[PDB]
């Protein structure tokens, strides 16, 4: 995301990269519609010619952004701002014959933009020194091209050409140590699957809802297995009994997980997700979905004939537009949910954006090539429980890097060192937990220099800290309701109770946005995305070209038909956009998951 935005300032935005980076901290990542256009880049760099505070203070008093619409040595932005320069239209010309190569039907002028752009960073990218400066000035000043410019410019020319001709080879598609094969060999079932739920309340072994869903994939799934995973030592007596005969009346192949017994990374995954699970029994920080990240990727539970993982209240595509036959094919042993986001860039190709999830995970049957994708996931999420302060410390998720400069997280680092006990995910889990049971622990966890700047009041730390300090706990009260109900006079007008519950519901948001990455970081699809982003390119952004004649040079092209379930399954999810969908359709998310705080006080509760 910010990898785009700061190349955007550089080239278009007039700043530098000190300046340019110091902006995005200045200025929710939404400030992504603001690149859609060239409004704000354009403005923003008429203001950043007299400086950065020009710039800064612009943006401070200005109502709201994205409201930016026109008044009245950088050779790419000279490439694109100087539009007759007979250096530039030898580029458009350039880029135009490219795209009649490796493009299907007539070029669209995005798709020129698209690969006129790349021709003018390569160029920029190829000279130096006074070379890049003499071209620089050539552009500016429309002198003609110079001589063995077109010789400069030929092997450029034929790699962003063979770059988008050639079908990848085979190092750039391992994909979990496995190649990515465009004959697609690994045959699957569309009519197998397991789930997996482990109950926070031991007499509902699981919510009846779920249980008619499951009721209904075993009868469409014909003789196809529908497997579902529990713990034994998660309900009583009693409804073990009731759910195994529930199973066995409804065409459910129950398997408690407890009785697997597991060697090497299977026994690794199973040791740490018994572990969720008896922290989860004991109000210990253990969660019930981390212990169901964990459990999918056991061989013994996924087993050796073809078998979706699927989330246990996953719907199907059951009727006439199913899939009738049992057996399908694909180009991966193990395909996890993808699909991807489409970022408007101006006059530029959008940007395709790749999402991943385990909410659908196909695997074909057991093989050596299975075994290697699947080793290669176990080890991430077994490597992620030994490591939890080191992943906090390099996390990319920007909740967890706010925890890392927490004065309460220092603390419960010290204290486990002191008392040399490596930090559990459960403890770190229990902890924030307590800590956001009131304002006082909160404020005093995350640090007042934190906690001031969410309130508004940055100039008040020092006196939140002396409240603190002598427990005066109205400031910290008023202080965070006036920044809710927007000004100390509105908060007069309430009594204790209702703003005594704004603060819980606040303080209950914030252990949220902590606690979803606690999970989904670790064990979840987040920690399964980052073992697979070595993948993609991380040079140039991906963009999606429509009408390649080799779609297969482009790597989300190759995940899209060969590594994913998309068309491979009956089951529909949700969870993650369809492939290629616009930006704008995601606004999907408009209108708490089963497993984070909320929820789980209320399965049993």
């Amino acid at each position: 995301s910010e990898q785009y935005w700061r190349f955007k300032l550089m080239t278009e935005g007039g700043c530098n990269q000190n300046e340019a980076t110091r902006l995005i901290t200045v200025l929710e990542e939404s400030i992504n519609k603001l690149f859609e256009n060239d409004n704000f880049c354009n403005r923003l760099s008429s203001y950043m010619a007299y400086g950065f505070g020009a710039a800064e203070e612009w943006i401070k008093k200005q109502q709201i952004l994205s409201n930016i619409q026109p008044l009245t040595p950088n050779i790419f932005g000279a490439a694109i701002t100087f539009g007759k320069s007979p250096v530039v239209k030898l580029l458009k010309q350039n880029a135009r014959e490219i795209c009649e190569s490796i493009l299907m039907d007539e070029p669209n002028l995005k798709q020129v933009e698209y690969i006129f752009r790349l021709l003018a960073l390569q160029v920029q990218e190829t000279y130096s020194g006074e070379q890049a400066e003499k071209l620089y000035e050539c552009i500016r000043d429309k002198k003609p091209i110079p001589s063995k410019f077109e010789e400069i410019l030929l092997p450029i020319v034929n790699r962003i050409k063979e770059n988008h001709t050639e079908i990848l080879n085979e190092s750039k598609r391992n994909h979990l140590g496995v190649t990515i094969q465009l004959n697609d060999p690994y045959s699957f079932s569309t009519k197998n699957s397991f789930c997996i739920w482990f109950s926070n309340n031991p007499n509902s072994a699981m919510p009846k809802k779920i249980k008619d869903i499951l009721e209904e994939r075993a009868k469409q799934n014909a003789p196809g297995v529908t497997k579902l995973v529990y713990s034994r030592a998660c309900l009583t007596k009693k409804e073990n009994t009731n759910f195994v005969q529930w199973a066995k009346e409804n065409g459910i192949t129950l398997l408690d997980f407890d009785e697997l017994k597991c060697q090497g990374e299977d026994l690794e995954l199973w040791n740490l997700a018994q572990a969720e699970l008896k922290a989860m029994r004991e109000g210990k920080g253990g969660n019930p979905a981390a212990a169901s990240d964990l459990v999918r990727w056991i061989s013994g539970v996924i087993g050796d004939v073809p078998i979706a993982y699927v989330d246990a209240d996953m719907p199907m595509l059951t009727g006439n537009k199913s899939i009738k036959s049992e057996e399908v094919y694909a180009g991966h042993p193990v395909l996890l949910n993808m699909g991807s986001a489409l970022v408007k860039d101006g006059v530029n190709l959008p940007m395709e954006n790749v999402a991943f999830n385990t909410d659908i995970i196909n695997f074909t049957g057991e093989c050596k090539d299975r075994s290697i994708a699947i080793k290669r996931i176990a080890q991430s999420l077994i490597g992620n429980y030994l490591h939890v302060t080191e992943r906090i410390s390099k996390s990319g998720n920007p909740e967890l890097k706010r925890l890392g400069l927490m004065p309460g997280y220092h603390q419960l680092l010290k204290d486990c060192e002191e008392n040399n006990n490596k930090l559990s995910l459960p403890m770190l889990r229990k902890a924030l937990t307590q800590a956001h049971s009131n304002l006082s622990s909160y404020v005093r966890f995350i640090g007042v220099q934190r906690f001031a700047e969410m309130v508004g009041a940055p100039e008040d730390a020092p006196l939140f800290q002396e409240a603190l300090q002598q427990g005066n706990t109205i400031v910290l009260t008023n202080a965070l309701v006036a920044y809710l109900v927007h000004g100390m006079d509105n908060v007069s007008r309430l009594n204790s109770s209702e703003k005594e519950n704004l603060i819980k519901k606040y303080l209950g948001t914030q252990l949220s946005l902590l606690y979803k990455p606690l999970v989904m970081e670790f064990s979840g699809p987040c920690a399964v995305t980052r073992e697979i982003l070595p993948l993609l390119p991380t040079g140039e952004p991906t963009r999606y070209i429509e009408n390649l004649k080799q779609p297969d040079a482009q790597i989300l092209r190759v995940l899209q038909t060969h590594a994913c379930v998309a068309g491979k399954t009956n089951f529909t999810s949700d969870n993650i956009p369809n492939w290629i969908t616009s930006s704008e359709e995601v606004e999907r998310t408009q209108s708490g998951l089963s497993w984070m705080p909320s929820e789980q006080a209320r399965l049993s509760k």
